[PDB]
């Protein structure tokens, strides 16, 4: 059997965060935001925000062509203000801590798509599409369900080209 891509992608992530030192910034214990919902809900810190970008860039831009590249100006992936989802919107959302982690990276799982970095699963929940950019609520959830449990990122804005042009790891 050949290995498939999705394979080394999940790995190669993998390393990046390590590189990155992602792991100690994604944990409890760095997990030092204001309270948003008592008692369990808290806002990520700025490193929090600003490693999950630079890894949704590292893993978007890896793969985008290079004939669209030279003819399309690519924005910055950012969070934007507002769409803060609710404590049962959160709670309900859970669901992808049930996911096998091989279901990474992978944008067919629709409103459960999701990456794992440290001790957080973090889900990019679908908000809406407008103009030319993918918005989306990213939560993340403690793997072990200790304190901080659940962690308030933002609301991320992608250029929707970029997630088009990776398709679908699975059905």
């Amino acid at each position: 059997t050949d290995i498939p891509y999705h394979t080394e992608l999940l790995s190669d992530m993998e390393r990046v965060i390590e590189d990155n030192e992602m792991a100690h910034i994604f944990s409890a214990s760095s997990s030092t935001g204001e309270v948003l919902y008592s008692p369990s809900v808290f806002h990520a810190t700025e490193k929090q925000k600003n490693a999950a970008l630079s890894l949704l860039e590292e893993r978007y831009k890896r793969d985008f062509p290079h004939d669209l590249a030279e003819n399309i100006v690519i924005r910055d992936i950012e969070f934007v203000d507002g769409n803060i989802p609710s404590m049962l919107d959160i709670f309900t959302r859970r669901s992808v801590l049930k996911l096998l982690g091989y279901s990474a990276w992978d944008e067919g799982l629709g409103k459960q798509i999701f990456f794992d970095v440290g001790e957080y699963r973090v889900n990019m929940f679908p908000l809406r599409i407008e103009e030319g950019f993918h918005l989306r609520q990213m939560v993340a959830y403690h793997l072990q369900e200790a304190n901080p449990r659940y962690l308030w990122l933002g609301t991320v804005r992608i250029q929707s080209v970029l997630i088009e042009n990776i398709g679908y790891a699975t059905n």
